[PDB]
């Protein structure tokens, strides 16, 4: 799909125009991530002249040959873990990686330091929140190490996109997100772990300028009749607050 037709806001794809660091697209079962992914790999695909290389569980796309190569691989008929496969892509040394899950420490430490060393890195979670995700990533760490992997994070985390699909009209279903791609402020909360102001910026950036709440794109949506309120309050990660706000 065209990112055009994501019902996705235009600074989600400047993203692919950045040149080392981690991108996320995170939701649950069905939540439409890997279609996102693979739309903004495929803008890759007809914009750049890059090597891309990805790793996918079952690969959920095939990617056309068009400005850039490609090299996908489905972790069990090509190779067998995702940790094993990442540091082979890396010393590979490609413009872009994906990495499918990351379900794993060693995975997830592989893609951090992909991220750091001049490398794009584009995965995915099954959290639900633009906050949650932060905690998934350094929670998996032990004690000692997360100091560390939060910081790393402040510095070379370039965007995380929460997507949920919902049903109704205009075009079918409707894309749903939360939104935070971290500018100077919210890279200095992070470090010094301020993860509940961090969501209070989340609330400012309007109708989007560089942030938005899952809480707060549902209720655009309502309010264009583009979803029920009862859709919008079952999918809300907090359907206090958009009560609060209905009113």
């Amino acid at each position: 799909p065209e990112f055009k037709k994501l019902g996705l806001p235009d600074k989600v794809l400047e993203l692919c125009h950045r040149k080392m660091g981690l991108i996320l697209v995170t939701g649950p079962t069905g939540s439409g991530k890997s279609t996102t992914i693979a739309s903004m790999i495929d803008y890759i695909n007809q914009t750049k002249s890059y090597h891309i290389i990805t790793i996918e569980d079952p690969i959920e796309y095939v990617f056309k040959h068009k400005k850039s190569i490609v090299n996908q691989r489905e972790v069990g008929e090509d190779t067998k873990s995702f940790a094993d496969a990442l540091r082979a892509a890396l010393r590979e040394d490609p413009d872009v990686i994906f990495v499918g899950e990351m379900r794993d420490l060693e995975t997830v430490e592989t893609a951090l330091r992909a991220a750091e060393t001049g490398h794009l890195v584009f995965g995915t979670l099954h959290t639900n929140t633009a906050i949650d995700t932060i905690h998934r990533i350094v929670d998996i760490f032990p004690l000692n190490q997360q100091e560390q992997v939060r910081i790393v994070l402040s510095f070379i985390l370039q965007g995380i996109i929460s997507q949920r699909l919902l049903p109704k009209i205009g075009g079918g279903r409707v894309l749903a997100y939360g939104l935070l791609i971290p500018n100077t402020a919210i890279r200095n909360l992070i470090r010094e772990n301020k993860l509940q102001q961090v969501y209070s910026l989340m609330q400012s950036g309007q109708a989007e300028t560089g942030m938005q709440t899952m809480n707060q794109t549902l209720y655009k949506l309502y309010k264009q009749g583009l979803i029920t309120l009862e859709d919008a309050m079952e999918a809300s990660p907090d359907p206090k607050e958009l009560e609060r706000m209905i009113r």
